[PDB]
């Protein structure tokens, strides 16, 4: 269904941004070595 | 070369971010459908 | 710490390949529709 | 139109795919350190 959908891409937006965040934490621990 | 890798890992985060965006606006279209 | 970001980063690699297959599957099913 | 959300779709898969390649070439080149 859509609704199921559009569930599975708000998961999955969480994810990325979490993913995002993640990259970014690990570009600024390079940064400090 | 460990800029560089700061320097690519900006530019994957810049795309992912962007992804997001594009994601989310799917998301809001298909909720409207 | 090296190694302990390269483990970090196939944990990423890990999680994004699996949104790529989710999102492989979502298209497949609006192409359904 | 449900069809430019399966071309925008593809065209993130496509997206997906390149970063996943160089976050994996990253992480290559950081254990070659």
């Amino acid at each position: 269904r859509m609704r199921q959908i559009e569930d599975r891409l708000e998961e999955i937006l969480s994810k990325l941004h979490h993913i995002c965040n993640e990259l970014a934490r690990i570009r600024r621990l390079l940064g400090e070595r």
